[PDB]
């Protein structure tokens, strides 16, 4: 069991991200990336992961060819490559003008559970432009970094596309990291639409990928949970990657 102190520590952190609107987040915290941003990496290695009329989610370009996402995620495509579409860049204005910069992509396969049932990452692959270019020569792929030297209270950059906050607008979100002992925690602002969004390092290393919120402490309060790019993940990465 965790003491009142730890739980009050909790929530008064906790309450930093959501006990005010999230329009009214301190851009320190929460904000939009801006266009010039948009076209400068990490943030152009972020893309809209978009299975059609089931969800619309984030997902990181690692490879050639390559999305990485969460496995929730891949599941709401049933297998089918066909429903799910891959929108680097991706960007709806308030008024609905939507830009793909680098075109919308479509997925040759799905790699639904390749870190195991229990590891919430898929591996998307992704097929050429009708040109034959991948999206990984247009956009240089996120450069995986690892999540073994995190620790308790490391700040990260987590970026991707808050769908249920606006649609298609992809924004960071600072994190800043606690018990790790059970996997990548987090405190940070996130919205189901983030499923999947990178966790970068300063050096510019994809160390993570968020997946939800889960229960903390106990079970009245929550924390966000990550996959952070282990040893095993890495291996799999390094095996799977194209």
């Amino acid at each position: 069991e965790v003491s009142a102190e730890e739980i009050k520590k909790h929530e008064e952190k906790w309450n930093k991200y959501y006990g005010v609107n999230a329009f009214n987040l301190p851009k320190e915290l929460f904000s939009k990336v801006d266009e010039k941003d948009r076209q400068k990496y990490p943030y152009n290695t972020i893309g809209n992961v978009f299975v059609k009329g089931q969800t619309s989610a984030t997902g990181v370009l690692i490879g050639k060819n390559t999305v990485l996402t969460n496995r929730h995620i891949a599941k709401f495509a049933n297998g089918d490559p066909s429903k799910v579409s891959f929108r680097p860049s991706i960007n709806t204005d308030d008024n609905g003008n939507t830009e793909t910069p680098y075109g919308e992509y479509e997925v040759k396969e799905i790699l639904q559970e390749p870190f195991g049932a229990g590891v919430d990452l898929a591996l998307i692959r992704l097929k050429p432009d009708q040109n034959g270019v991948s999206l990984g020569d247009k956009i240089s792929p996120a450069k995986i970094g690892t999540s073994n030297d995190l620790k308790d209270g490391d700040k990260l950059e987590l970026i991707g596309y808050p769908f249920d906050h606006k649609v298609n607008q992809m924004h960071r979100s600072e994190i800043e990291l606690t018990t790790l002992s059970r996997g990548l925690r987090y405190y940070g602002f996130t919205v189901p639409g983030n499923s999947g969004s990178g966790i970068f390092n300063s050096n510019g290393e994809l160390v993570g990928i968020h997946s939800s919120k889960v229960s903390h402490l106990d079970r009245e309060h929550q924390i966000n949970y990550g996959v952070g790019i282990g040893n095993y993940v890495k291996r799999i990465i390094n095996e799977k990657n194209e």
